[PDB]
């Protein structure tokens, strides 16, 4: 048991923690990206829904053109 030996042990522990911290950061970034992608998909669906509503309105206007 020596102070120098302890320091070496302490150094290894610090390195392991850094790797874990990096992994967490990477995971967080992935989660953020995933959330962004999901939001984009939701927005895209909304746009389609809006487009569909407009199409129905346009169709209705045409029908009353001559009573088809």
């Amino acid at each position: 048991k020596q102070q120098e030996e302890e320091a070496e042990r302490l150094r290894r522990i610090q390195e392991e923690m850094e790797k874990e911290r990096k992994r967490r950061e990477e995971d967080e970034q992935r989660r953020r990206k995933e959330e962004e992608e999901r939001r984009m998909k939701l927005e895209m669906e909304a746009k389609r829904k809006q487009e569909e509503e407009e199409r129905k309105k346009r169709e209705d206007d045409e029908k009353r053109i001559q009573a088809e």
